[PDB]
């Protein structure tokens, strides 16, 4: 396959068929649905590798064998209609930036560039050419992808433009209205005293700007980089305001700065930790090791609303991707440790399940359905996150779209532009929390991306997360050199690119600079100086580096593959200039004071509208009815389609993530982590909004976020409410009619009374102005706009993880206790209940006490640390009615529960949305627990409810009357079907079938454990006493981010832990002669492009010195080795350099063809695995964690042999005991359940579940009470040792 493709070759090879059964059967489907008559469709990969010069045989025999991957489908011969399928022209796929890399480090310097399409034959013969049109309409998606007839014409994705030089506009000769065309022709967005502005700079200067001058200009002063509206002043009704929106934020802090390190002065803000064993390796050894240090923890939280819109995938995908260099570039540099995610849409009317609330009214066409961000939208932000390897551990997701009579009269409210919210925390050292000198002379870098032209075509975003996680290696290297950290200031590049993003380091710095244009990093020659200049290209971040530290940077930068250029120089005088050597010239020429200067303030002059409510009208309402509504609404509704699809157990410290207790039911009311490996101090998140309430009542909505995201912290040791710090980000339409001065009133009652009364200081946040849509829809004007939605994130320092509490019921005598902070008012307006009816109701709930929220808090945090409780859930979405239900479903039992004492209003009472909640106590506390809670000035509050009993029996009663009854099996599937209706049309609908179906199963056992071996005796201490520490080699390539748990697990077996990269092997830094254990980490390498783990396994192959080296260690006689998930899919792509590996299989997309991040139970069986020994037959629960772990064999043949050689390992049961295939009890459908296998010798084992993830007992999800320190897989690492003697 191969072709001139102008002075290079373009060949092309034919890769394998692309979609599975269940696919195909859904194109086909959709065809017969639009009747386009297609009698078959049948797909394959298609590769395309521009080549710089020729390769000779044997690379060309490489080349082929890097584009085999993937499932091995069956072929066909190509048949029907060709269409090919590629990304535009002018794009480069995050596919081909990740391939093209792989062939570099194979060896391949004459692949200039690998892409990939997909080519489709269509047997359908007679469609007009009407007809086929939507047949291509169907197979791409027309805002990344193009659709061509030959494939031959992939050619158009290769041509090099030549570059297109700058451009000036002509003030001098035309006057203003060259200004006035340059705004209208760049899409500058001026206002008129921007103009103003500029023709008087200009001027001034006596010639004319350049458009790169005007674009970097127009950007900075963007509402969306600027903050106009929240610096504005204001006057609202006729009275002048004394503040600002940032000012009345500000106030929280100016009232309590207590813990505060940093707030309003870098991209997070930062509190103080704990002091504990920061664990990295070595600059000078390469060992890991404990630093015991302060680890203070930063925060952030982000939006990416209006390009989701657009492209959601991508968007939601480079929200989180944003929002992490944030958390990266702090101070001078911080690593980030787990995330949050918060999505807002309109209704999703799902095919064939729509909801009796739900009305369709119609949408713009340049944007996607609310159906369609929830379907891409997830997986972008869950690729971003697992790809560049950070939990993601608490999120929000609600929907709301309805004709509502609200402050500006009757009109539709709604998300149809969303929210997509990602957020995070991380963990920083003492001295890197102040940004740095930047000295005259500094050079001036940026590290990450090479430049595209990214940034409406124009809202379409790109990720590569493996690029961001590569330049996070860089980032932790340096300030894991502490008092030797080289970098002297960083920041991310985000909106505006570098014309934003280098003004601003240098000018932070109180410098100016001088860049070369030619010198930055890009990938598109064709680029002007305004398109390099100003692009919105991902994975980038600017730094500041001493002269004499850039051969360090240089080192570490190679070491980790992080690209990075040295594009200028920080000078003293106070100007920016732009050099460009290629057309000899200066883009950019510039005083900073000129280009940074601001024209004058807003005033935003307004007035207060307030909605009445109307009385809800119950005339359709029963209460079982409302219940079986409330529990379809998706707000309330199970979210695992939204949690098991992102990884919540890299970094080995998640103590609490979503998914709770035996049956993994995702109600945790917050994320906690532990500070580090070797503690029980932690961090807590946890989210609070509550928009729906702001369409009745602006600043009772802002309230009820803060008090939402306290009492869903609240069952987690604490301590001092002052140690809990929020970021406030607001949505909302300015402008539109009521909204600006419910904005102002909103931030005052939060910033200006509620924090600062309680104590809680929001040291970060951000806002998002224009949340609303205009289109067309008969020949009338239509209009959504949202409710004003603050999303108030809570951080927290933990003062022992081990004593959260969880929503998971014990049936041990007990009590359970309603908090009504509501105190009785049993508000019904703007609930899930008023929604759900096509209402919006009355009256909203809201913070009814400050002193006895306060007193809320404190008296959890006193039964917390008492260890008083046994469980807790607070109430929200739902109200009590889904707090009782969602703690019955953890807990997998029954209610009795009597509300006489809730009011006469029995509905008002169940689905009012007041804050508080149920705790569980054991019932001989009851008393002490009322007690304590009566010293808190609670006691008319509380209202002892009943108890949790075993059973299936949901159970309200008021006096003598059943208010209601319904098996809780019932209603638990009932809440079920959301998730499982998202599941089957976005997965394999027979893997959402078969894990909604088991909930319908009471007899469910849940996860249980039954151990072969004593998982207390430490059996690696004789050796670890004394003082003998063998090696092993922590090996990681790039992308792999599982290394640190990995190294800590080995460390507590008695090893030294060393880091070896791929580039040390490369490189001649390490040799593997001087190992006796080596252990292949697990993580994204390459982003798994070309198959996961087979460019990081075909990079040793094919270099034969490397390749010679992991041969002979594995034919040693006395070696161990391990693969784990990434590491276990790079050793099976080995098998050729080990031996007693023949029967080994594949490792491939899961049958779910979704990423699985499940608490999955394994069974150990009986084969020669030296890490395994001691344990056959022990059954327990183990952190997965992949997208390709499904075995695949040859033929039944290759099953059997494998099996009858007694190579298994680990195998998948169900929560009876039984191998099972079924799914998620199996979470990928590797037949026979078999996840680990190991060689005859038994000296080297693979497994896809990540023992390194749970060998601490606080880092699993759910564990029997009794266990220690120690869970069972800690035994893995100290079989490693005991077996080396
Ligand atoms: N967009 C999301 N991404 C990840 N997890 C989410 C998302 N939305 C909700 N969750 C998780 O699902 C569970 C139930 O969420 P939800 O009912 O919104 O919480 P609550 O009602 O306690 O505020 C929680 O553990 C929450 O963190
Ligand atoms: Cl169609
Ligand atoms: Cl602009
Ligand atoms: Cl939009
Ligand atoms: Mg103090
Ligand atoms: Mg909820
Ligand atoms: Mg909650
Ligand atoms: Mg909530
Ligand atoms: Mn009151
Ligand atoms: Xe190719
Ligand atoms: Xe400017
Ligand atoms: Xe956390
Ligand atoms: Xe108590
Ligand atoms: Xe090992």
């Amino acid at each position: 396959g191969l072709v001139p493709r102008g002075s290079h070759m373009m060949e092309i090879l034919r890769g394998s068929p692309a979609l599975s059964a269940f696919r195909i059967n859904k194109l086909l489907a959709r065809f017969q649905a639009a009747n386009l008559q297609v009698h078959n469709i049948y797909a394959e990969y298609v590769h395309f590798a521009d080549l710089n010069a020729p390769l000779n045989d044997s690379e060309q025999a490489q080349l082929t064998r890097l584009l085999q991957y993937g499932p091995a489908l069956s072929s066909h011969t190509p048949a029907g209609k060709l269409l090919l399928v590629t990304p535009r022209p002018g794009t480069i796929s995050p596919w081909s930036s990740k391939a093209t890399d792989i062939a570099h480090n194979c060896g391949l310097q004459q692949v200039d560039r690998l892409e990939r399409g997909v080519a489709y034959y269509i047997e359908a013969s007679t469609l007009t050419a009407e007809q086929w049109r939507q047949v291509a309409a169907e197979l791409h998606d027309r805002m990344m992808e193009t659709v061509f007839s030959s494939l031959t014409d992939a050619e158009k994705l290769f041509i090099h433009h030549q570059p297109a030089p700058v451009s000036s506009v002509d003030l001098l000769g035309e006057g203003r209205q060259a200004l006035i065309d340059a705004n209208l022709r760049l899409g500058l967005a001026l206002a008129e005293d921007e103009i103003d502005y500029l023709q008087e700079a200009f001027t001034k200067l006596g010639r004319n700007p350049n458009d790169i001058e005007l674009y970097m200009f127009a950007q900075a002063n963007s509402e969306h980089c600027r903050h106009k509206i929240f610096n504005a002043d204001w006057i609202i009704d006729g009275k002048p305001q004394p503040k600002s929106l940032f000012k009345m934020i500000k106030n929280t802090f100016e009232t309590t700065p207590d813990y505060v390190l940093s707030a309003y002065k870098d991209n997070a803000a930062v509190m103080e930790g704990s002091a504990v064993g920061r664990y990295f390796a070595d600059h000078n050894t390469g060992r890991y090791d404990f630093h015991q240090e302060p680890a203070h923890i930063l925060m952030k939280v982000e939006t990416h609303n209006h390009p989701t819109a657009i492209s959601p995938w991508p968007g939601a995908a480079t929200g989180s991707g944003g929002e992490i260099r944030d958390e990266g570039a702090t101070g001078r540099g911080a690593k980030p440790k787990a995330g949050l995610v918060g999505f807002s849409v309109s209704n999703l009317r799902i095919p064939g399940f729509e909801q009796p609330w739900e009305e369709d009214f119609g949408k713009p066409e340049r944007i996607v359905t609310a159906l369609d961000i929830m379907t891409e939208g997830p997986l972008g932000g869950a690729a971003f996150n697992n790809e560049f390897g950070r939990p993601a551990l608490t999120g929000y997701f609600r929907t709301y779209e309805e004709k509502v009579n609200s402050h500006n009269g009757e009109e539709l409210r709604g998300y149809h532009k969303p929210i997509m919210l990602a957020g995070g925390i991380g963990n920083i050292r003492a001295d890197h929390v102040q940004k740095g000198e930047i000295v005259v002379g500094a050079k001036l870098i940026v590290l990450g991306g090479p430049a595209m032209n990214i940034g409406d075509f124009a809202s379409v975003q790109r990720d590569n997360p493996e690029m961001e996680r590569r330049c996070q290696e860089v980032i932790d290297r340096c300030w894991q050199l502490g008092d030797a950290n080289p970098i002297l200031f960083i920041h991310d590049v985000g909106a505006g690119g570098l014309s934003n993003a280098m003004p601003e380091l240098v000018s932070d710095g109180g410098r100016g600079g001088k860049f070369e244009l030619r010198d930055i990093l890009s990938d598109e020659p064709g680029m002007s100086p305004l398109e390099i200049w100003c692009n919105e290209s991902q994975e980038r971040y600017v730094l500041a580096v001493a002269a004499d530290q850039l051969p360090l940077f240089d080192e570490l930068c190679k070491r980790e593959r992080a690209p990075y250029a040295v594009i200028g120089d920080a000078t003293e005088e106070q100007h920016l200039s732009l050099h460009d050597n290629h057309f000899d010239n200066q883009p950019i020429d510039l005083p900073l004071d000129v280009l940074l200067g601001k024209t004058p303030k807003m005033t935003r002059d307004v007035q207060t509208l307030k909605a009445k409510g109307d009385a809800l009208n119950r005339a359709d309402i029963t209460i079982a009815d409302a219940v079986k509504r409330v529990l379809h609404l998706p707000t309330v509704a199970e979210k695992t389609f939204l949690v098991t699809i992102g990884d919540r157990t890299v970094t080995g410290m998640v103590a609490r993530d979503q998914m709770v207790g035996p049956w993994q039911v995702p109600v945790a009311d917050c994320a906690v982590t532990t500070a580090s490996l070797d503690s029980y101090y932690g961090e807590a998140m946890s989210i609070g909004e509550r928009a729906p309430v702001a369409l009745l009542d602006f600043a009772a909505s802002a309230r009820l976020a803060v008090g939402e995201a306290l009492t869903n912290i609240a069952a987690t040791q604490i301590g001092d409410i002052k140690r809990i710090k929020l970021s406030a980000n607001w949505m909302a339409a300015a402008g539109h009619p009521g909204e600006d001065a419910g904005l102002y009133d909103a931030v005052k009652a939060v910033g200006e009374e509620l924090c600062p009364q309680l104590g809680l200081t929001i040291p970060v946040g951000k806002d998002s102005m224009s949340m609303k849509t205009r289109w067309q829809e008969g020949n009338e004007q239509r209009e959504m706009t949202s409710p004003l939605s603050l999303v108030i994130s809570a951080f927290a320092r933990v003062e022992d993880v081990r004593h959260t509490l969880t929503p998971q019921l014990s049936t041990e005598d007990n009590a359970l206790l309603l908090i009504d902070l509501g105190k009785g008012h049993n508000a019904l307006g703007a609930t899930a209940l008023a929604q759900v009816y096509r209402q919006l109701g009355d009256k909203p709930a809201d913070v009814r006490d400050v002193a006895q929220l306060k007193g809320f808090y404190d008296a959890m945090q006193a039964l917390v640390a008492a260890r008083k409780l046994l469980a807790w859930h607070d109430r929200s979405d739902g109200g009590l009615l889904v707090t009782l239900a969602e703690m019955a479903f953890a807990g997998h039992c029954g209610v009795q529960v009597d509300i006489a004492a809730l009011g006469d209003d029995h509905l008002a009472a169940l689905f009012n949305e007041e804050l508080g909640g149920v705790i569980q106590v054991r019932a001989e506390d009851r008393d002490a627990v009322e007690a304590l809670l009566a010293q808190y000035g609670l006691a008319d509050c509380v209202h002892y409810l009943g108890q949790a009993l075993a059973g299936d029996r949901f159970v309200i009663t008021a006096n003598d009357q059943t208010v209601f009854s319904e098996s809780r099996t019932t209603l638990r599937v009932w809440w079920a079907e959301t998730t499982w209706q998202m599941q089957r049309l976005r997965d394999n609908p027979q893997c959402a079938d078969q894990e909604h179906e088991a909930k319908a199963n009471d007899t469910d056992p849940g996860l249980n454990v039954k151990l072969s071996f004593d998982i207390n005796e430490d059996i690696a201490a004789p050796y670890i006493a004394t003082g003998a520490r063998p090696k092993v080699a922590v090996l990681r390539e790039q992308g792999v981010n599982s290394h640190v748990e990995m190294a800590a697990a080995f460390h507590r077996a008695g090893f030294d832990a060393i880091d070896v990269h791929m580039s040390d092997l490369l490189g001649g830094r390490i040799g593997l002669g001087n190992f006796h254990a080596l252990v292949a980490c697990g993580g994204f390498s390459y982003g798994d492009v070309l198959g996961a783990g087979e460019g990081w396994a075909k990079s040793i192959l094919f270099n034969h010195r490397v390749r010679d080296e992991f041969e002979t260690f594995f034919h040693r006689p006395q070696t161990l080795a391990l693969g784990v998930c990434n590491g276990c899919q790079m050793m099976s792509n080995l098998r050729e350099l080990i031996p007693g590996s023949e029967l080994w299989p594949r490792f491939v997309r899961n049958h779910s063809d979704r990423f699985e991040a499940r608490f999955s139970l394994v069974e150990v069986t009986q084969s020669p695995s030296l890490l395994l020994q001691g344990m056959v037959g022990s059954q327990m629960p183990i952190a997965v964690s992949h997208g390709e772990g499904r075995v695949e064999v040859r033929d039944d043949a290759h099953l059997a042999a494998l099996e009858s050689k007694g190579l298994v390992a680990l195998r998948y049961v169900d929560n009876f005991g039984k191998v099972t295939e079924t799914y998620p009890a199996n979470p990928n459908g590797s037949p026979n359940g078999i996840t680990a296998v190991t060689t005859e010798n038994g000296r080297v084992t693979i497994m896809m579940p990540h023992p390194e993830a749970v060998f601490r007992t606080v880092a699993n999800s759910w564990h029997p009470e009794n266990w220690g320190e120690d869970s069972p897989w800690m035994r893995i690492f100290r079989n490693a040792r005991k077996q080396l003697g």
